[PDB]
């Protein structure tokens, strides 16, 4: 038997407010045949758990008793990195020691351990694995158990919508310093786009800019230049002289921010909305829609990849790869370790919290 | 020789300060191949007839000295219905009592004359060749002389981006009371489409509303019920009860009448923006792009038949059968008679002047 920790909530809220800790027991001696029994390794905190949380995000696991709560409770967080544990007596995809993510949302993996079926999970290599297949570098935790929202994002919304000419064409993104923004410009420089990136103002500004470029931003701007009648010039400046054309803004931002990517696109343009802060609308001129043939639409990867297995398995498979080579990067979670002496919980509201400080990786 | 008059501007600015008249002649024996010889018949005055002379719409006509003038000056008016009264040895397409409309913008509509290639215009069918192929009644002046712009505007946004299921889909659009709208609701209920026109309220909401509501809206809501919440379900009864979903918003106000009526849309929602009053932002919910896939996009109907006359005469096929089939109502234009009793530019400068009073067409 084995005695797990899962942190639930009876009811939405903040996450400083509902979440508790659940103790539940898994009987790891009565796996039925195509059931699995990993231990968590790591999960981080996102946004879109938090959202969950608090009753404003449409997709989510359902409340039941199933932890052995009284009332019916939900659980959290829908991406983490696992250690398969045991196997039942049908399963052949999985063993015991490999790593695996859920290969679907809603799975709740702020917790020590799951019951579920195989096909619940999606396999990565380890770092033995990938060493044993001759690759220069394996997964770490954090990879791992952030491989399923922010890379395959970044890199859907650079591909999957419009063709940019390599060594010309550019995108613009706003919420440049975000995870996601940070792979968006790798695989910018890895696919040869030319990208420029809008950023807060900060007082490190400047190392930002030089951080943001090594990674693969071909320059970048912080908001109050996106705002500036006096510095668009400069920008369309940059565009002719590569030969190119702006194609494709990725907006997280919202608002003002959202306004000043659109109009440093050239005609046919096209804005890919995949978060917004403040609840400030995507806020558009009128002029750019009838006179640029510009177009405004979304991005959801939990919808877009619903019912598109091959779609995710070849897009997991590109970032994996670029891991194990060591032509891409994380940005360094700030990990707190789960040992049994504070409320798991409690470590996830820590979390939820310190969001400012850094992403935010609960391990065990 | 033909004796005729234009309306001309020597440079950019209000019609009431800077329009004259210019007499010129059209040599109809110094004739080419493919080139015809044109009376008008009938002219209106639209917002981006006013928008060319003005010079903010960044489509218009060329300044030439070809009217005879001393320096260069464009014509005026990118909509007319003409009688053809002479062609060229290879002109087959068209012949001596036929009428036609431009084939393109930047015609030059407000004048007497024109000579151009048999490739500058569209056949229609004059009175006569409608009712000698069996038909109730034949094109009015009025309907001629409109048909180019506002019903195809209207029929194209309805039919060209999304399929809505005859008898049960929706389709919801502001400026309720403009003449595009005024088609839409039209075309919308010989399609069986279902439809929601927003309008500003007024103290004769109610002479308003069944005004619209004759010509096909099947509801009519002020701008306060488009902002409500409150008033949110009661929208959403309409659409199930239809057994139909509301797929397409069309937009020409932008601010918070794009938000409202963005917001009534079933998932996978379109919204086509074609004009903007004054100053507004199209301003859309992140929510909507990224949990109800919605997109936002452009409309502009030079544009999308620039280089498509095949869609073009298709769908002028269509609004002529309707057209005295009897099934198509035209706006009703005030129409003042270029008959000398004032200078032809004046005519134009009065309607103009008086477009609140409604669409003015100037005949001949
Ligand atoms: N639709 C989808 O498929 C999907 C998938 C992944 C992510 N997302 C969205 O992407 C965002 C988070 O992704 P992430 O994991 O990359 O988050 P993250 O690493 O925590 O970064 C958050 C970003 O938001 C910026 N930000 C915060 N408040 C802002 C404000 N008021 N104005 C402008 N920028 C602000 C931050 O800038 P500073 O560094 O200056 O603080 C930072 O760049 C969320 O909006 C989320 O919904 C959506």
């Amino acid at each position: 038997m084995i005695t797990a920790q899962a942190v639930l909530y009876t009811q939405h809220g903040e996450p400083k407010d509902v979440l508790f800790t659940q103790s539940f027991e898994i009987d790891d001696d009565n796996l039925a045949p195509n059931e699995v029994i990993v231990k968590t390794l790591g999960s981080p905190i996102n946004p879109s758990d938090i959202n969950q949380i608090q009753g404003v995000y449409p997709s989510k696991p359902a409340k039941t008793t199933g932890f052995g709560t009284a009332e019916p409770a939900a659980p959290c967080g829908n991406e983490g990195l696992f250690e398969v544990i045991k196997v039942g007596s049908n399963v052949s995809s999985l063993e015991a020691g490999d790593w695996v993510i859920p290969s679907h949302v809603n799975f709740g993996t702020w917790r020590t351990h799951a019951l579920g079926n195989d096909d619940d999970f999606i396999k990565l290599p380890n770092p033995a694995q990938s060493k044993a297949n001759g690759k220069p570098n394996g997964l770490t935790i954090n990879q791992g158990a952030t491989i399923s929202v922010n890379p395959l994002t970044a890199y859907l919304m650079l591909t999957h919508y419009v063709k940019l000419t390599p060594g010309k064409d550019w995108f613009i993104q706003n919420g440049g310093t975000s995870a996601v923004g940070k792979y968006a410009s790798q695989i910018g420089k890895l696919l040869n786009f030319n990208s420029i990136s809008v950023i807060r103002d900060r007082p490190n500004l400047d190392e930002v800019v030089a951080s943001l470029k090594e990674l693969g931003a071909t320059q970048v701007i912080t908001e109050d230049q996106n705002n500036s009648k006096e510095f668009g010039p400069t920008i369309k400046e940059w565009i002719k002289q590569s030969g190119g054309e702006a194609k494709l803004a990725l907006n997280c931002v919202g608002g003002k921010s959202s306004t000043g990517i659109a109009r440093k696109l050239n005609n046919n343009g096209l804005m890919l909305t995949y978060g917004g802060m403040s609840f400030q609308p995507v806020t558009i001129p009128t002029s750019l829609y009838i006179f640029k043939n510009f177009t405004s639409a979304g991005f959801w990867v939990t919808e877009l990849l619903k019912n598109n297995k091959e779609l995710k398995t070849s897009t997991l498979n590109q970032i994996i790869a670029w891991y194990e080579e060591g032509k891409l990067t994380d940005a360094k979670s700030i990990e707190t370790l789960y040992d049994g002496t504070k409320p798991l919980h409690e470590l996830y509201q820590d979390g939820v919290a310190n969001s400012k400080d850094g992403k935010q990786l609960i391990t065990y």
